[PDB]
């Protein structure tokens, strides 16, 4: 019947090895090239006469 | 007696004019790459035996 192939693979390239950098949730925010934070901010105003 | 010289000068070129991207504090954060954030942070710990 129908079973599971897996093909014969090669030792890792450590070229393909991105997953080190984000593992773990302060990772993903190391990962960022900026931080929101509240000085980033403007808020519109819409003034009636 | 000495006075204060003064030179003829030409009309302001915009291409000097740089102070209007810097003239208030929130400016000079709106300068900024990148801000400092606590989760930036990292403490060495020297660990005895």
């Amino acid at each position: 019947m129908h079973t599971a192939e897996f093909l014969e693979t090669e030792p890792t390239e450590i070229s393909s090895v991105l997953a080190g950098g984000y593992n773990h949730p302060l990772l993903r925010q190391w990962q960022s090239e900026r931080q929101l934070t509240k000085n980033m901010l403007i808020f519109p105003l819409f003034i009636s006469d």
